[PDB]
DNA sequence: TCTTAAAATCGAAGTTAATATAAACTACATAACAGACATAAGAACAAGTTACAGACGTATTACATAA
């Protein structure tokens, strides 16, 4: 079981993938739910590469190996996940000009 | 009305390029010239302040796909 903390008391249990809101890692509070399978892989590209930041050419071949896919869709997806992931602020997930994106983690659960 | 000394005038252009002799010593004040210093003016580097450019990232809409 592998778990991530984020900002403003957010969790992400990776096992059984369920992104919510909890003071008690073991005892959630708010859930906002399951992300979806290519959007686990967006935390993943992000997740893996901490605390270096994810080059947008490596993020692109991983979520599409097979996959003739623009720049746009990337960022596209970017956008529609901080949909779900409620980041307003643009603190949850970083985008830094020409080095790619980060995201903000506070402790990481085994 | 008659001598007698002065006064004035006497062609244009053109060219032309000059000369050439004949007190010393001392005392003082002033001007000039040189060197060095201070000052004002400029050259160089570096920083700060500010807006715009350039491409990226984002947001929005429309087409395609899935139920």
């Amino acid at each position: 079981r592998v778990i991530y903390q984020f900002p403003d008391n957010l969790w992400w249990n990776e096992a059984s993938n369920q992104v919510y809101y909890a003071q008690d890692p073991m005892k959630p509070e708010r859930l906002i739910g399951t992300p979806s399978i290519m959007q686990a892989k967006l935390l993943k590209i992000l997740c893996e590469y901490h605390p270096s930041p994810c080059p947008n050419d490596q993020i692109i071949k991983a979520l599409w190996p097979h996959g003739f896919i623009s720049s746009e869709s990337l960022t596209q997806a970017i956008k529609r996940t901080r949909d779900f992931l409620n980041d307003e602020h643009k603190t949850l997930i970083e985008n830094v000009k020409l080095q790619g994106y980060r995201i903000n983690i506070i402790q990481v659960i085994v």
